[PDB]
């Protein structure tokens, strides 16, 4: 593994194989090349454009550096995001509706183009996002639920922080935390923010070893199922991957107005998610069992995406309850009380 | 002026003006940015390919933090570099030819490519490669002829040196070399290593005020007029840029074998130029003769090229006695003498 020849080739826009991309980016993650050559690679890629096996040796490579847990039954419904915004935390909404019938274990981090993500709006609600790997693998056998924070369960990744802040840029980094499940997920829905990001990761995907990821982009432009128009997307699996086209309609719905579905802080989202649990948002809950439908059918657990939506309605009726659960094995439920006053 | 909007703007694929160029340069070379963004601009300049208004730039920086001494009657003969084959430095000697009829400002820089750059056979004759500006006008003056060292006239070039070196790759500082001349001489012979980069630096030396300059590519791929076919060539002048194909033969010769004129270290280089100057090598003679020949015509002291050829006949008998007064007078005779010896 010689990093000059590396950056030559990808200065000179060939793509690298699969091993050649793993093994560099094995040596940039544990921090065994200068900051002046990472940040160059990283240069170089984004200037090129990823090809699929850079993306297939990188995501490998970050899964074989990362704290593990064993948990393949799992599902996770992380997103690339970077859309920008700022709509309410539908995947982990979702991801709670999920663990009613599956095993879900959520990756996830904070945000700051939002001010909340994933991880900010559990905390939020009184979860305890910081969760050690044995005390993870208890959570979900007890509760068929657990949040894996990806500051904590990627470690080395800190040793490319200072080249990705000081860039300030997109890089091949920032579309890889979906593909990277610490719990080795085999099923999983996984938006993209752009059209162009659904052939490439999906193809990538297609080379990780899923059992079965849905990768969705929808209008106007979110890594999510789209709640006022069309959602494209691409069903992956040993097979092969699958394309298929969808409105909003198809889920026997109305096309939400996008307003109602933007947050402004992790305390209205985590109160716009409960709300909808409530039943006193319909357009929030419309918004998460749009995207917990595609996911159950991930799971096979319905034959179509109209099924999917009625299935999700029986689920966001027990949400509350579970949500409670959920928290008080690992979390403060008084703070979870408190949100359900504050949106009561 | 933000080195962010400047990343951005490449990343993108944007040229720079000329002003942003010259300012982006300034602060490089003045060691006002990260080594992160240093790196991360050259390499997304050459992913962009460099444009014309930014080599203008770039040059215009160098320039203006360089150390300058008066000499614009002056001649320089200086290439770009980096063909990698590792052939004589034919220029140099070149150089030395053309002292024997106008003062010649040779610009040069020590090298990694083989070992012998200009400055590394200069040093294997016994010259002393560094020489103060006080002292570079005394020996001009007196034998027509003095080497300005990079890294000595453009001290603050020090500053973008080791992300250059850690890069270990080409950027846009590799063609800046000869279009940064310290005596500011307006006649001059550049080599380029690419027909690509012929069209682009002519279109730049014409706004870098010379009052003629001729870029040429040898046909092997060499940046030197080549020695085993074609030459393509563009001369530039206030009033234009004139295009001009050349053979080998047009210059009255039989090719060259390109194997007999290849060097593997510093003392290989002058011990090959000392036996051109003992007419023991006409093929390193031929070869320095046709680059001469060239020069010529640049200063306009022959009206074709096979002329050139013929009048360079004559300064190459003259030419080892040149070296000797040149080396005794600012460096170390006896080192001579041994390449002398060993050229036999
Ligand atoms: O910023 P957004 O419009 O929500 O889109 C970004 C991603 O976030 C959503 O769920 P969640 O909010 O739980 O975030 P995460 O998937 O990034 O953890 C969903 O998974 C999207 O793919
Ligand atoms: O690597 P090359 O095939 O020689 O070509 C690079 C340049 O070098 C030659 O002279 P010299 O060897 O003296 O080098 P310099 O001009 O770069 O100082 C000539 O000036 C070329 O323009
Ligand atoms: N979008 C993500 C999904 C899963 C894990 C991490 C991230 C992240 O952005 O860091
Ligand atoms: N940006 C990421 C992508 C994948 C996994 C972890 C991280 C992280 O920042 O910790
Ligand atoms: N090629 C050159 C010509 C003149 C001065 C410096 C260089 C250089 O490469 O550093
Ligand atoms: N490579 C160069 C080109 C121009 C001026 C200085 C240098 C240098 O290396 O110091
Ligand atoms: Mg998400
Ligand atoms: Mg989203
Ligand atoms: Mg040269
Ligand atoms: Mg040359």
């Amino acid at each position: 593994m010689n990093i000059n020849e590396i950056l030559k080739k990808l200065i000179n826009k060939s793509d690298l194989e699969i091993n050649e991309a793993e093994e560099l980016a094995k040596a940039i993650i544990r921090g065994e090349v200068p900051e002046i050559l990472v940040s160059a690679i990283l240069v170089a890629l984004r200037m090129k454009g990823e090809s699929k096996n850079e993306i297939v040796g990188f995501a490998r490579a970050m899964r074989e550096l990362a704290i593990k847990i064993d948990v393949p039954n799992a599902i996770d419904t992380a997103g690339t995001g970077g859309d920008g915004l700022g709509t309410v935390n539908v995947s982990t909404a979702s991801a709670i509706l999920l663990s009613l019938v599956n095993p879900v274990a959520k990756h996830g981090n904070r945000a700051v183009s939002g001010k909340s993500g994933s991880a900010d709006v559990l905390e939020a609600l009184g979860y305890n996002i910081i969760v050690p790997p044995e005390r993870a693998k208890e959570l979900v056998n007890k509760t068929n639920f657990v949040f894996l924070f990806a500051q904590y369960y990627h470690p080395a990744m800190k040793n490319v922080a200072n080249v990705r802040k000081t860039l300030g840029i997109r890089t091949i980094f920032n579309i890889l935390g979906p593909l990277t499940n610490p719990a080795n997920a085999k099923y999983q829905l996984m938006g993209v923010f752009s059209k162009d990001h659904l052939d490439l990761l999906s193809k990538s995907a297609y080379e990780l070893d899923f059992n079965k990821i849905i990768l969705v982009y929808g209008e106007p432009g979110i890594d999510e199922v789209s709640p006022i128009g069309n959602t494209f997307m691409k069903i992956v699996s040993k097979r092969g991957i699958e394309e298929v086209k969808l409105n909003v309609t198809d889920f026997g719905i109305s096309p939400i107005p996008i307003e109602k579905l933007i947050v402004n802080s992790a305390e209205d989202s985590a109160i716009k998610i409960v709300r909808a649990f409530l039943g006193k948002d319909e357009h929030v809950a419309e918004f998460i069992k749009i995207n917990t439908a595609v996911a159950l059918f991930a799971l096979d657990r319905v034959g179509d995406f109209r099924e999917g939506y009625e299935y999700a309605d029986h689920l966001i009726e027990k949400s509350l309850d579970k949500l409670n659960e959920i928290i008080s094995m690992n979390g403060d439920v008084t703070k979870l009380k408190t949100i359900v006053v504050k949106s009561s």
